[PDB]
Order: structure tokens, then sequence, then C-alpha cells
């Protein structure tokens, strides 16, 4: 009813304007608009080049998350597209589990303290004498 059954509640269709979602794309257009003063113009070309690229990877679409977009970026990508996205990432300040994308080595897991020596005595014991201890020597 008025949309797609119920009322476009589940929003199955990517709305009418199919363009990397709204707030989603806007998140990219906003930064672009924040940089050089390029109203519309034809700078979106260098952009569509990166977007269309990701399009080849329908893995971020399903989950719909630009978080995977910046990922597609081969860290070093040309154009100032990243320069615009960087404005989005910098707006992350969300450090994720800094441990996973590793082969194995990363840091030593020495959380607990080291074990004692092969002896009961360690801490500077008292001299005293006692009936048991005599020493003599």
């Amino acid at each position: 009813h008025m949309g797609q059954i119920h009322g476009l509640s589940p929003t199955p269709i990517p709305k009418a304007p199919r363009g990397l979602s709204t707030h989603h794309w806007l998140n990219f257009l906003q930064a672009a608009y924040r940089l050089q003063p390029g109203p519309s113009d034809f700078d979106f070309q260098q952009l569509r080049r990166f977007l269309k690229l990701a399009l080849k990877t329908p893995i971020w679409l399903n989950p719909i998350d630009y978080s995977l977009l910046a990922s597609l970026i081969p860290k070093g990508y040309p154009g100032r597209v990243v320069e615009i996205i960087n404005i989005l990432v910098k707006n992350q300040v969300s450090p994720s589990a800094p441990a996973a994308p590793v082969p194995t080595p990363i840091c030593p897991t020495t959380t607990p303290p080291p074990p004692p020596p092969p002896s009961p005595e360690a801490h500077v014991p008292p001299p005293y004498v006692e009936p048991t201890t005599t020493q003599c020597f």
C-alpha cells in the first residue's frame, strides 16, 4: 500500500533515485562539496570511476556500507576521490578490534606475570634463628 506493500517499510527497492543511496552518497557528495567549490560541474566523473569500480564488487551493496568502500581503495588510489572519502573516515574515530587481519605475529601475549624460580625461597627471607634452623656454620 503506497510503495511496496505495507508502505515501503522494509524498503526493498533502492528508492527511485538509485545512486549509492542518499545519505550514503550524500556522505560522499558532502565531503566533495566541502573541498573544492565545484557545484555539479563534471568532477563527478573521477568519482563515478571509483563508484563504478566498487560496483564490480556486489559485496558492499548487499550489506550497504561505505565502510567497505574505503576498503576497496587500494590505499593510494589516484584522483582526489580518497581525499573526499578520507573526510568520511576521519569522521570515524571508531577503532575496531585491532587484531584479526594478521598472519599470526602482532604482539607478545604476556598478560600474566612470569613464573617463580625452581625454589620455594625467593623473597628476602628473615635471619632469625628458631629452634629448627641452627646453621651454626
